[PDB]
């Protein structure tokens, strides 16, 4: 019965018991102790890395043996513990151990009854004190001098000292001995504390115990790091050798067995010193709670608020875990606990400190944005972490703009450019592996409650992540100075926004070396800014006043302009995304709406970076007003997480590169129409694109949204379909069925989805004029996923005539685009036909 | 609630009751410091935003606990604060503690009414204060005698002691419980300031902490960066080991594990030394009041006008939101609103210092030019940065042709040629963050009321790094000796007028080549100085002599003759707004009218780049003399902003990358008179220049 | 009284035997700080030297730290320990690229010459230099206010 009280002071000093975490090694280093001493050096050893309590560990050790003095038969008595960081610099050990041995016995001179015994005793004593006196100098002394000599040949001392040389060690045993009849106890337990304040002060007292602590009547127990003590003792097996020897014989035949001869040294003293036989390991937290299926060591227990009883107490598995699922958006699963075992494995320090900082604040606010509260605990806790890896340290700037640029710098040193924006505890360093939890609790807050901020997330921080891996990396020293033009050109950390880091970002996809000279690029289409003779089929250059309303406006976010040296008008998915979370920022007030749309289309002047070697408008205002309001009623619930947003990406990139090269090839004379699935114009590549982005936000939320706790896409194969509806229809059909059986609602389990799929932008991306297939069967699969969606979003997108026109190869359209798929694509010379 | 008054008599360089704002926190601050008193080291350390006031809130925060005593169920005493880098190089800390405990216990005890209590608790003191003399020479000795075993065995002292030794840090221990006693106190605060200045004094503070400050009677109160604490931590971890070990072993298999070590040590000790529970955040005014939308954490007001009651008092929000739109000419949105956000990271000192110079200035000037107004407040508050940034800091320099070379430098030292213009303070440096609303309270000002000076911004301070951006890439320290060349050829830092700066920039987009080398470039055609040839319809080449009255005059302002390795005559747009803004300068004055007019009929060459391998006009003077007539009452209405200037120039910049495009790709011959979009010459492309112009001025402003 | 504290600004160590003159009141003086402060002594001491030579303020003045720049940070350190009072207005002159190159060189001395020579990675060293940068730039403004700095001008400026 381990009770963690977080409300209390929870320091070495007012550990007590029922609290110590530490109890089974209590219970047994004490039992081996006694029985070392009921049957040479004997001496115990405590490891441990920083924080892992020895400090609190040792205490309790000493106040176990303390008590019930003369019950038990074994005997021993225990000095305070010695502390080496905190004593004086130059005072040798044995010094301190008489000191503190004096007391104790002359404590107990002035304790008797009879004046004879204490008469008798208290010379001896002093006569052992006044030996020790005279011969201390020969530990500090610079030299020896001759008038020692002889002092070395009293043998005046009146006690045996069966070796006369003056010895230190031999005066020392004898002075132990008789503090052992005065104290009347069997042995000694000279305690030292950890080192780790200040590792240098533990050479004197390792000298000491093999010097001096070499009697049975002494038992010594030692706290500190073997991997710290060793560093400790190898630096000083250097200093034996002749530094003349190190200079001369540098050759790497003779260096390699130095530093050979160095690892025995110090293989034996720490050997020497603490025998293995002896040693003890203080457990780390997570070696004393197991993992869930396996029962732990022991049953430990925490408690989060003041006030409560042993009774309303938590493990503190579940505990951290509480403050890992709410503080970062996570539900049960291989990814929560996951980050509740790297908080585990933590020094006890480091894991009572987030412990105390969440919980004291949360007591405190609830007496909340749990993600706050949480990434408060981690910003102090992993501080120092985060100067290592240069992260941004001010908390005044903990916002969108930082926690962008803080994505990138951690990805470039972390060297998991694929999959290490999902922050994943999982790197090898601990700086970085630290920082993997103080980065998805800035993913957690910062997007709480929100879409346009997640939507930034998952476009310049996952995104530029993924733009640099594939399309700037290919040209790296290099790779700091491209880092240097890369992040200075997107404007990684100081973006505008999302659609002008977009405009930004399909530049850079043009900007790689592509070869065949295909505009059909990474998740954008070149369309033909002009055109010439033989254009084959009703393909003609790319017109925007073409399109009607919902249909201009949707289009005039999604073009971009890059100012090489041709203008090249790109078209993208990203810029949707960017147009929306631009909108998604806007407020109520249809004044600003109308700069959202019209910021990102003109006055776009996008260079070629420097590693480059080269009135229907108000009827779309009413519908995105309809939406806008709908999104400030739902975002609210919103709680989306590093790893979700990482995940979002990761299926939406993955899509991206399949359209890229299935649909490259696949254009033809016929492909205008898009009656086959094998004509795969400009406008088909478009709308699964955004139907790429729907299925991301599709599976990858209903997996981890922390809203939702039963899983909804269920059992299957999850093959984000290019070329295909069919696999993205199954799936929103499947979740109908089973939100029906459970009676519950499409906006609570999915708000991030619905808010996305009721996008007024995204709408007539979804069902365009040389977009959807035209088979029997193809037609049997829309004619349900368009209804799908009519369901899920509430109200009809096309009406029976429109969804008509479509099918079946003129009546203009408000909310669908026409002139895409008449547009040609840069570099597709439609000199072939599609196969029948 | 709290009121802000910014015409009180109390000048503002006094800390009183609620005179800063931080006093929220400051109750919890100093309850919390009372809660750790009910049951250990109890150190709390106290940061805030970058330069903010550490060394004030501090003072403030032991100004407010020696006040109340009694009143107060737990007493604690606050020693003066200690500054550790005004001390002598070597004595310790405990000795300056000691020095300022020892004169709060006998201030106390000369205070003492009864001789009963005052004679024993005065040996009771100075004997505890021998024993610490005694055990002084630990701290400084640089070896251990033999003597001072004698001493370290002498336990006849009623102090009793727990441990035998000589300890210093239970001899403080007793010291401090008897001074507790002195002063009828349940914990004594020690604070300390910053260590800046000279961060290796800190050591000294951190160990004293780390060993004498340890108590459950004593509260420690630390000021500075953690980010330099961790500097001096990490510094002697490496002195523990061995110089030896460290020149014998420099692989990167052991040099790697060796920093992973220290870095481990480094990291438990802040946790040890500072727990994070207790370390304490300055908020800045952003976080204490939030956002318009988000529900007020605490409302705050400030009195802007003097005499001025509570309920009529306005947020800060506002009070800033109102000064900056004013200052800034901005309209009441989001362009504002980021400016706002920007004033409100700003120490809660200084936010509440630039108020008051803006409101009380304004107070005296009505009793206006109010961006000239906020330029002077914003500039004692500013100057810091400023100084640091190399802007302009002359404060009667502050005039057109220094704001030129400001918005130049601003873009260089910010790195963001395409929107470095607009003048947000987007960066990230405070120094540039800061500087973006001082440049443009400069811009606000130095245009409002005039014409001539919004060109000469648009297309002199604002035209200065698009062309760069097309600049920079055709040719890309050498970038730091291009920028430095290129302010000169274009005299940025002295512009004798807008009709010579682009008369000198169509010999910079010119230099660069084009597809098929159509002579089509931005914003301009490039004419020919000598005909060509057999040409299908009636190409000829160009005489100024045809043209007539006002048709004439006005080409010659866009003529610009560059003269290189082969004679090239341009015309463009930009020459005819440099036109424009010699006749805006120029007085009402008929005989003053011709010096334009004939300054733009000049047609003098234009030197190349040196970093380049090479009456008839009466018609005209009367319109041109009689429009500046309107111009004069037009010029008070127009209150220009950084924002409006840099916007309006960047849709026309992009326009013309289109205009140039769009017709340079038609190839013709016989097109001189264009019935359709398709076709196209010399004088239609400069129709759309001046539309593109005319329409950008149009939907910005 | 001022004699009597002299010792700590040449002192190369504490001496433990001062500690029982730091901790004297005897002095009528009443200085509000406890222990002997060279601050605060100096502070009455320009007081009274006020009332004696009846004025407002004393102005300190120093020259240029130009043929030897090293014995300018005696300067600087005695101008913000001791010379910040009321009564007392201080003048310095010279090239402040100078003085910052001064500050720079103490920056640097107060980093262990241990970690300045096992860290030299371009992370560590570049961190090392904002700091440098930052610490000096600070310095300047806390010891030389930049509304008070004057610019001598050249013959080219006027
Ligand atoms: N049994 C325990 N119960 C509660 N908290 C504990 C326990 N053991 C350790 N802790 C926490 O972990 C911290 C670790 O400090 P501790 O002094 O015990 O470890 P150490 O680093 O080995 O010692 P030192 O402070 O001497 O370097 C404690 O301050 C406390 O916050």
């Amino acid at each position: 019965k381990i009770i963690i009280n977080l409300f209390a002071p929870n320091l070495p000093g007012s550990t007590k018991e029922d609290d110590l975490i530490q109890k089974s090694l209590r219970d047994q280093l004490v039992e081996s102790i006694r029985n070392s001493i009921a049957y040479g050096r004997n001496v115990f050893f405590v490891d441990g890395t920083r924080g892992a309590g020895k400090t609190t560990f040792i205490n309790s050790v000493v106040k176990s043996l303390n008590s019930d003095q003369d019950d038990v038969k074994v005997n021993i008595k225990c000095l305070p513990t010695i502390d080496p960081t905190k004593l004086p610099r130059h005072e040798p050990i044995l010094v301190t151990v008489t000191a503190r041995l004096n007391k104790m016995v002359s404590d107990k001179l002035k304790g008797y009854w009879a004046s004879n015994d204490y008469r008798k005793q208290k010379e001896q004593w002093q006569n052992h004190l006044a030996q020790l006196q005279r011969g201390l100098h020969l530990l500090t002394d610079k030299e020896y001098k001759p008038e020692y000599f002889s002092d070395a040949l009293k043998l005046d001392a009146q006690l045996d000292y069966s070796i006369g040389g003056q010895d230190l060690s031999e005066i020392f045993e004898e002075l132990v001995k008789r503090a052992c009849e005065i104290l009347d106890c069997k042995a000694i337990l000279i305690t030292f504390d950890d080192i780790d304040t200040q590792f240098d002060a533990g050479w004197d007292v390792l000298e000491s115990i093999r010097k001096f602590f070499n009697s049975r009547k002494l038992v010594v127990v030692a706290t500190g790091d073997l991997r710290l003590y060793s560093q400790l003792i190898r630096g000083k097996q250097y200093e034996n050798y002749s530094k003349t020897l190190l200079e001369q014989e540098k050759e790497s035949v003779r260096l390699a067995e130095r530093g050979y001869m160095v690892e025995h040294l110090e293989q034996q003293y720490l050997l020497k010193l603490f025998p293995v036989q002896k040693r003890i390991q203080l457990k780390t937290m997570l070696q004393l709670v197991g993992e869930k299926g396996k029962a732990g060591k022991e049953e430990i227990k925490v408690k989060t608020e003041p006030g409560m009883q042993d009774i309303d107490a938590i493990d503190v598995r579940q505990a951290i875990g509480d403050a890992v699922r709410e503080g970062l958006n996570l539900r049960e699963g291989s990814d929560a606990d996951m980050y509740v075992n790297e908080l585990l494995k933590q020094p006890v320090r480091l894991l009572m400190q987030v412990l105390q900082d969440f919980y004291t604040k949360k007591y405190h606010a609830t007496s909340l944005s749990v993600p706050n509260l949480l990434r408060n605990a981690l910003y102090g806790s992993m501080l120092s972490s985060i100067y290592r890896a240069g992260l941004n340290y001010e908390q005044h700037r903990f916002g969108m703009d930082s926690l962008c640029k803080d994505i990138f710098t951690y990805v470039k040193q972390d060297r998991d450019f694929n999959t290490g924006f999902y922050l994943r505890p999982q790197s090898e360093s601990e700086a970085l592996r630290n920082c993997s939890i103080y980065l998805a609790s800035q993913v957690s807050e910062n997007c709480q409650g929100s879409l346009s901020k997640f939507l930034q997330m998952l476009l310049v921080g996952c995104g530029s992540v993924s733009i640099f891996n594939q399309f700037v990396t290919e040209l790296a020293e290099k790779f700091e100075q491209l880092i240097s033009e890369y992040v200075a050109y997107m404007s990684v950390g100081r973006i505008e926004s999302a659609s002008h880091w977009a405009n930004r970002c399909c530049a850079v996809v043009a900007n790689s070396p592509n070869d065949e000279k295909i505009g059909v690029f990474l998740g954008m289409v070149q369309l033909n800014r002009k055109s010439r003779q033989h254009m084959p089929g009703g393909y003609k250059k790319f017109n925007i006043d073409t399109e009607n309303g919902l249909a201009k406006a949707a289009m005039a976010s999604s073009l971009s302009t890059v100012a090489s040296n041709n203008l090249m008008d790109f078209c993208s998915v990203f810029n949707l995304i960017g147009a929306i979370a631009d909108i998604s920022a806007c407020r109520c007030e249809r004044s600003a709406i109308t700069n959202a749309f019209n910021k990102v289309i003109a006055q776009t002047t996008c260079i070629v970076p420097p590693w480059s070697e080269a009135t229907e408008f108000s009827d779309a205002i009413t519908k995105v007003e309809q939406w806008l309001k709908n999104v400030n009623e739902i975002e609210i619930g919103i709680r989306p997480s590093a790893l979700l947003i990482g995940k979002v990406w990761s299926r939406f990139y993955f899509n991206l590169n399949n359209v890229a090269d299935q649909h490259k090839t696949r254009l033809y004379r016929n492909a205008e129409h898009g009656r086959m699935a094998s004509q795969s114009n400009a406008a088909k590549i478009m709308r699964f694109n955004v139907l790429a982005f729907l299925h991301a936000v599709l599976v990858e939320e209903s997996l981890y949204h922390s809203v939702s706790d039963r899983e909804y896409i269920g059992e299957g194969l999850r093959l984000n379909p290019v070329t295909s509806v069919d696999e993205f229809e199954k799936k929103i059909k499947i979740i109908g069925e089973k939100l029906k059986a459970d009676n519950k609602t499409w906006k609570n389990t999915h708000p991030l989805f619905f808010l996305l799929i009721s996008c007024p932008i995204l709408h007539p991306f979804i069902f365009p004029v040389g977009g959807i297939n035209c088979s029997v069967k193809a037609l049997n699969k829309e004619t349900s996923f368009n209804k799908l969606i009519d369901e899920i979003v509430g109200d009809k997108l096309l009406s029976d005539e429109e969804w008509d026109y479509l099918t079946k190869n003129q009546q203009i359209f408000q909310n669908t685009i026409t002139s895409l798929n008449s547009s040609t694509i840069v570099g597709a010379s439609y000199d072939k036909d599609t196969p029948a």
